[PDB]
């Protein structure tokens, strides 16, 4: 009958126009068993029409940034092309009860032109550190366990 | 790109064993247009195996408690019988931007025997007034717009 995880987010780029979108999050384990991140997806929703987005992981507290944390951008439907999410997944990682996974990184357009973050569902302004944020979502084996999908 | 509603809940019965479960909630309108409650469902998740549950509305800030606010209990699946939700719906009601709908009431077993709230997903303890509560859900035309379903 208990939730066993919560998510916090902090976005270092709070200007509306930015070359990088920061999806940094912390998944907190609030239950009594380990959480297997191999079954966990996290989504950052954004609106943008540039096809070639690059994904960079700057920090992963539970493993190797290059090898263990993966990112891919998906369209929400065939139409319209601009409504997307980045989905972050893990090849390895286990969150101890009472602990948290810290995962920091960015996405950028391959041509280094700027995003307009103003219309991005997951965009968080006005805070100065990691805060619970219900506009990014978390799934465990494809069940939605945290957050609100765009509507 | 914005959420337009949030939910707060307060449960006046915080004893684990209780003859009444209080589902009281406030839906806040955080956007710029009216919210039509005719398209809104709110769910309180609980585990209980008594078939005949009665629903009482004590306060509805936007209309008539008897006629305008409706409640029905549903099973989450055929199996297991005990995992349920109360769904609250509205025949009438429109939340002004910047305002909130207050909706207080209870469910009871028709035989007046006690619930055990300890295993109820939506059960909230340790608070002294209405607080944002992400273990009750809200839907607008069947899209989930607030909260986390049991998992
Ligand atoms: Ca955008
Ligand atoms: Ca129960
Ligand atoms: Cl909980
Ligand atoms: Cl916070
Ligand atoms: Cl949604
Ligand atoms: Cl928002
Ligand atoms: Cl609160
Ligand atoms: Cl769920």
């Amino acid at each position: 009958s208990h939730m066993i995880l919560k998510l916090k987010h902090y976005n270092e780029q709070q200007s509306l126009y930015s070359k990088a979108i920061r999806w940094d999050f912390v998944i907190e384990n609030t239950g009594n068993s380990y959480i297997d991140l191999r079954n966990v997806k996290v989504r950052y929703y954004f609106k943008d029409d540039y096809k070639n987005i690059n994904f960079a992981v700057y920090f992963y507290s539970l493993g190797d940034e290059k090898n263990d944390v993966k990112g891919k951008v998906y369209n929400i439907r065939q139409s319209d092309s601009s409504h997307k999410y980045l989905e972050v997944t893990f090849e390895k990682g286990s969150i101890p009860p009472g602990d948290a996974a810290w995962v920091f990184g960015a996405i950028t357009r391959d041509d280094w032109t700027e995003f307009n973050q103003e219309d991005d569902w997951s965009f968080l302004q006005g805070n100065s550190t990691f805060s619970y944020w219900d506009k990014m979502t978390v799934y465990i084996s494809d069940k939605l366990v945290w957050g609100i999908e765009p509507y």
